[PDB]
């Protein structure tokens, strides 16, 4: 899985 | 891969 | 996709 | 969306 | 509805 | 379905 | 929300 | 690295 | 991870 | 970050 | 720096 | 930006 930031939000998908 | 959406913003990772 | 909350974080996957 | 809880683990789907 | 896994448990919500 | 992780919290959507 | 069980699978929804 | 796609545009990061 | 722009969309991967 | 261009296709890294 | 693929072309930027 | 080439590989950075 990979760490991402989309807008203000970080998450790992 | 999967579409990620955060309010008005999207991308596919 | 579906809206989810994971820990404290909301996102749509 | 609806709260889901398995043992101690709460999330929202 | 969507297939999920919360803790050790798979189910559809 | 994909694992979604927020720090040490892991599930699957 | 309420605990539900089918034979093997329980979860609280 | 991971595929990233925005609308029609695919790349890898 | 690194800041990228793919089409019109800046994100971080 | 810098523009990266391959023929007509551009992005930024 | 990061490995990227821009169009058909891989490079590290 | 500037065109760079190495063996078979070119790109503009």
């Amino acid at each position: 899985a990979v760490k991402v930031k989309v807008x203000p939000t970080k998450v790992k998908v």
